[PDB]
């Protein structure tokens, strides 16, 4: 199998540091009142388009997010905004690949994040492949009408209203095999509930780690790791990046962090190309 | 069976918020570089005078830990400062007690921060109770000569040297009964690698939780819980606050937090009485 994999630029977003890397700048006796940063990062999704069927890693922000009329609290919008030009919604980018919603056999949630499923509500002829106890947790924050936080209400709406097909990936299930060189990892519980992972086998590029937020930065992979500040599950998380550290170098394969600029700036996006 | 509980005053520490609630105040888009503050709070240590023995709870600071030739590291000193006048010195306060080191027959020790195990090395005489977890933890940071962070070397390598008689509070040891209405909790991984509280059974007072840092302050309690950002285990963390709200509600006792100014000024100190 000769497959495409494509890096697709769906905006920035900006947040406290501390969100990234927690306590990045203690206050001392010197600095009291020590200042934090609003850092921006990217929101990329990643498209394998596979001879099996097509694969889709993640799907950015709903382009209704942001705004008056935003389905993002205005609290949400202050905190984490989300900039992006009409190039760069998920549909527009598919669109420019000539891939329409529908070609979608297979879309894999990282986490229910707002800035990793947006747009998840589109692929109605997709099985959308999400950790249970991440679906579990993000249902309740609807039941419960939760308004703020990083589960938008109104995307869990919508994903229940266009009828999406779910598969479920159990809490202690093995990695899934989607397709030829391609593995759902599961995480586990850490920045979130529960967060998948891909790992990609390709032809010529080799072998990549997609970790989604289970490592944001190259900062916080280290070593040593630097944990975030958005984070549920400790534990689980410092275990997940070592997980993804021992799993690269046995791989060598290459680990593609969530919201790394630098690293993002080195992709080569589905504007200029893809990975085969 | 008539017992009296003295809440001795052990000085003042300031850190950024930040430690105590994590991400307290966010950056916004209106507020980019927000500001974090550096808040004060009480160091106390806790004497029950009982029948069957004295009980020590926590030990809190080194005299020799802050200065030029002290045991804590600068960048320490400077991110977590202890002030402390000679007779805020558990030594001292105790000695106002005519209570001299040798009498204490049990040091139990929450954890083993800077700010719990300063004085251990005191109590030669006596039995150190501490989770076999943080036990191992400390003593990794010792044998790894790490010198900075909240694991004191000096202060470890004065426990050895002064050969204190050590039990370990195993990871799945049920609660220890160590004197009548006093009553050793094993919290577990949260805060720190392992934490232990006390229930004191007082005849006139009625029951009181010591948690120390299992919960910093009122703010920390809520509900809704707002964790601190010095955590090892969020999960364990967030099972611990509620574990001992269950244990108040059932045993109508009060909580005392580790850190809270606000409760630390209505407590009766040492110089002022006692509880019975
Ligand atoms: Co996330
Ligand atoms: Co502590
Ligand atoms: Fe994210
Ligand atoms: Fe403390």
């Amino acid at each position: 199998a000769r497959p495409k994999l494509y890096v697709m630029d769906n905006g920035r977003m900006r947040m406290d540091k501390n969100w990234m890397i927690a306590m990045h700048n203690p206050a001392t006796i010197h600095n009291p009142n020590a200042q934090t940063e609003f850092v921006e990062f990217p929101i990329y999704t990643v498209l394998i388009d596979h001879p099996e069927g097509k694969i889709l890693f993640d799907t950015s922000c709903n382009p209704n997010s942001m705004g008056p009329q935003g389905r993002w609290a205005e609290s949400t919008q202050q905190m984490f905004p989300w900039t992006a030009t009409e190039e760069c919604y998920l549909h527009n980018r598919l669109e420019q690949l000539k891939v329409r919603p529908e070609d979608i056999r297979y879309v894999v949630a990282s986490h229910l994040h707002l800035n990793h499923a947006g747009c998840l509500e589109m692929f109605t002829n997709a099985t959308i492949i999400v950790h249970e106890d991440e679906f579990n947790g993000a249902l309740q924050c609807y039941a419960r009408n939760q308004k703020e936080g990083a589960y938008i209400w109104a995307d869990i709406d919508a994903w229940i209203k266009n009828n999406l097909q779910w598969r479920t990936v159990k809490r202690h299930e093995d990695n899934i095999l989607l397709a030829e060189g391609v593995k759902v990892l599961n995480f586990g519980s850490g920045h979130a509930w529960g967060m998948l992972g891909l790992h990609v086998e390709l032809p010529e590029t080799g072998g990549i780690i997609l970790a989604s937020d289970a490592i944001y930065t190259a900062e916080s992979y280290g070593p040593p790791i630097k944990p975030p500040g958005i984070i549920y599950d400790s534990l689980g998380y410092m275990n997940t990046v070592e997980r993804i550290r021992r799993i690269a170098q046995e791989t060598k394969s290459q680990v593609w962090f969530g919201h790394d600029a630098e690293q993002f700036k080195k992709f080569r996006k589905s504007t200029e190309g893809y990975y085969e």
